[PDB]
């Protein structure tokens, strides 16, 4: 009911695993986890790996894996390809399964390894388990509330305060994938938040890019219209559009 | 030569065909043939013809007419139904041929009928075959009599003509990609669109048909004025049928 | 039937009345019936009246004295007292029945005086006689035989009685209907010419149409200080734009 | 006049007041206080009290409630029938008085019963910020030395300023004024008043975010026009 | 005098000169004029005579030349060298005389060669360099003014001629200033560019290496999606700062 | 390569260094240095010097002043006189040249009559101990989180110099005439801003991001910088 019981709840649960691997994304969650199995199990017993794929930007790879070292983890990068999977190269709407079971899979063989007892990720109360993945959080009831809570008894103030999606979102069910329009979906977006807007979707209809901002946003765009335009086009998409439902329709 | 050279070519080949009929669009042009036509061999002499088809708004075809009616012609509507050419169902590159093909095969068939000696347009100055025109045998005299737009605006009012067509439709075939193939639902669909856009206050629009996706060109000086309407065009268009509506950020041209 | 029939009919019509008094606002329509009364019937057989009153703004009567001058018309000024009627000032909704009927009322006693056979004016379709309603004129219509006769100068915005711009039952004074036309006439000399003023006391409403809002937006503060020494205490822009 | 030196004068008033009660918010400024309150005195020694009224948002004070219980302090709901003060309800140009006297008379019974020597409120009643010399730069650099991250960064007024001085409030014209102002911010606006006027909804808004707010208009106006105002309207001289 | 007066005189005046040169600009008034020479001595006795030249704009001249085509006149396109009278390159108060003076002189000139007995221009009543070459102003003459031309443009079935009153792209220089064949090619390209845009009032001030330009309060909300493509086309034509006047249009 | 590696370099070079002069503009990187310095070398062996000049806002100094003092640095400001100079009074595209000659003149005598072992300053990629450490923007705002900083000068001010055309005359004048434009400007919610100085021409740069938040503001804007003394105000349309 206490916080107090619920971090009693969690150190109980890793001094029993006595060594563990940790799915690390540079969130608030996943850091928690990290910091306790930390200070509870030491430095020489937790290994922290960052997954890096074709469906994520390398800048978020190098901030996660950054994150880690900054908490004093050993950090360790792993490298899946997400597109060896037929159900996420042609993006069926199960593809979110399969993406999650190739995840889990090469954490196994990690944790196999390596010596720990479990993988455990950053999941709260509200095919993990088919690999068995542990999630301390979710086993010791923490509600975003409590992650907050005692994130601050820690004295955590730094993570990844927006967590991100794959790629894959940017393509309709049924496209195929390939590693050309996912570099240039993400050139895309990666050229739109450097104009300042950090907030934006470049969504691919093939011939089309179909760009999702928050609508607040829009008025302060139209000075961007035409480098976006051109810039763009000069990444393969024949027509850039704005997407008059904004961010998210 | 001078202007009066041309009227001289363009009276004489008149006064030999005797009878006429006239493909009328309403342009600066096809007015300036059917007022030498009418002008020359008088009104039971000339027929002026205006096609109807779902690719141009009802509103333009009834406009075509009435500029007819106001240069004193007998003036007739024929209604074509473009798609039934492959050609043209399926949105190829060659598809305005063959839609003028269609158009002047009617038009021949409506001058057989009528006893004239031949098929008139207000044409001037790369296709499948042979002209469109020479195939049916329409004679496009004032570019025989070698018109230029200068001659054109010059003779019109030298025979006071004062009202016409400044803006040249467009065929709404040219809002879909080559290849895609048109309906006769998905063509309502674009026409209503635009339609409601121009309600807005947006006269020169198109909206690009791009399957489930509406790109909307307007001229790039008017898209700081249409923010103010992004919502409601965005259901509208919706409503029409679009999943998602669009503005292309490359403007109208 | 054809324009040139609705023309004929329209001459037809007048030559039988011989004699006409027109009604002239300015706008298109009444413009094509005072051109077209002037090319049948000659300046002699026919009178302009432009009526000047407090619910209308002393530049459209002006324009249109001028303007009727222009198209080659005899042209009288007349003024009417609208807020004399009780309905009017205190702005019933039926005060536009009352504001008509006076109008109708000036203009037949002008048409009886100089011995017109009617008063014309410019009502088209979708005891006063409209000729272009009655030769089924439409705005399309309209603008053809205009375009055809050469006109081209009118005013291209219709006015409308100021009453509209307070609510029915408010009591319409010399005051708050100066500050409303005075409120206009300045958003008018910044680019906006169809603009509302609409009155709610110590709060002015600005309706512009939609489409001008973002043309607007760099006018924002030096309206806010204008219309606040005009006397109103804040001054707003409506959401829902023009009407 | 280092943060340190200060700090140390706040613990030190702090240490005086061994039992406390804090008049808390969830601002940065009630939210330093709090955690200071709760470190340097511990967890029974420590009442947060969060008012709940009809002058400001139920959001505000679930996220005070859920806030306060986060930074581990033992919380305390309060519920202060404002509009049963003729004084308040008419809102004469000096309710704000009867208002923070029905507050503070609220707080000082509670610290009575609780054994507290004081209530202690955020200003920079005890404002031991503003008696240690803090600024809100000095706020800052505390908070997050503690590791302070959560608080909520819109400071509500009380709703009484979106209504004319002479203006009845009521439970209905308060929930409308409350629901308007929660649909703009959602759509990205924090900074923002719906001002009251019959059938009139008068908006402002920061100059600096009127041309962001154009493609949000209509929208506006018709969310607005459902919640009982006739008239949705932009004032053009922008907030204050 | 009634309108029916004034263009009986205007009548009587034009046929007694029989053959006229008519300086034609498109607007309002030389439109008339030049309908009015036509209408009363015909298209082989009236020629219009367009003037090209440095200080204003290709499009003004072809609109001027189809203006009066489409009057149904034998038009003429002459082109004057304006920098090489210094009282005009050195862009003083009184270079529009001077402008003036060498514009009605090749009128002369070319009246003298097609057997005209007079120069006509647009002016009405309400200077110098006119009354000095001996051209007339029919309309003057005859006591028309501004509402007088458009009453009888409209009986005369004028609809069309040119709006823009338009100005010498000296006014775009300070006085002093010194006009050069290659600055002035720089503040025409620049407007032109910007008219391009959907801007047909607009003015772009030199000040050296910096463009300020002009536009209507009412367009500069408008205006925003262009502005990188204008600074950086006006930076190819020679400037090295573009600016947008927040005063706006004067 | 990691931060820790590059946090270690820097305190070993602070610790060889034992006694140091930072000059200290308020910017984000020598707000880094300073406490560095007071964290290695503690208050009695750390020299904070601010430059106070005519090429600089009087608001950026009592920033640095105060955010030296919150820092808990023993702080010291010294003024100097850059327009003694005559290159620099002129502006010769060399003037930043004997600009900065004169700064670490002046900045050498504070560490020698100090008995410091070096002038430290806050260049990233006298001794740039971070430029040396490695340290580039992330890895700089990375260990200023790190250590709880969390105020410093977020718009870096800069020599009010770089407004002026080469060959210029640089005058008190039209030095608060510039000056003057841009405190008026970052008062509407402008906080990075240039204000070009072309004689009888303002020429604005903005960030391009907000030029269309700023067309409200243009009529008041044109008229406050008239009066300020320039004949016309322009916005530069290739922006900040
Ligand atoms: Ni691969
Ligand atoms: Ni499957
Ligand atoms: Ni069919
Ligand atoms: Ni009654
Ligand atoms: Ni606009
Ligand atoms: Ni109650
Ligand atoms: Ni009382
Ligand atoms: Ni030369
Ligand atoms: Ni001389
Ligand atoms: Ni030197
Ligand atoms: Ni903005």
């Amino acid at each position: 009911a206490t916080l107090a019981t619920k971090k009693a709840t969690l150190v109980a649960a890793l001094k029993d695993l006595q060594r563990v691997t940790v799915a690390f994304s540079g969130g608030i969650d996943s850091t928690l986890v990290l910091k306790m199995a930390l200070d509870v199990l030491g430095r020489d017993n937790v290994t922290a790996v960052v997954a890096n794929s074709e469906l994520f930007t390398d800048e978020e790879f190098d901030k996660a894996m950054s994150l880690a070292e900054e908490l004093g983890a050993n950090v360790q990068g792993t490298t899946l390809d997400y597109l060896s999977d037929d159900h996420i190269k042609n993006n069926t709407p199960d593809s979110w399964y399969y993406a999650k079971k190739m995840f889990y899979s090469r954490l196994n063989d990690i944790a196999a390894n390596n010596g720990s007892a479990a993988v455990l990720d950053g999941m709260i109360k509200n095919a993990r388990s088919e690999a068995g993945a542990r999630s301390l959080l979710q086993e010791a009831d923490f509600f975003k509330t409590d992650v907050r809570a005692l994130a601050q008894e820690l004295g955590l103030t730094n993570w990844n305060k927006v967590a991100s999606c794959s790629v894959s979102s940017r393509f309709p069910y049924g496209t195929t994938l390939t590693h050309d329009n996912i570099a240039q979906v993400m050139a895309a977006e990666k050229y739109l938040r450097s104009l300042g807007f950090p907030t934006v979707r470049v969504r691919f209809h093939n011939d089309i890019a179909r760009i999702e901002l928050p609508e607040a946003r829009i008025g302060d765009f139209l000075v961007f219209n035409d480098r976006v335009n051109r810039q763009l086009q000069s990444l393969g998409f024949r027509y850039v559009t704005l997407d008059l439902g904004g961010f998210r329709s």
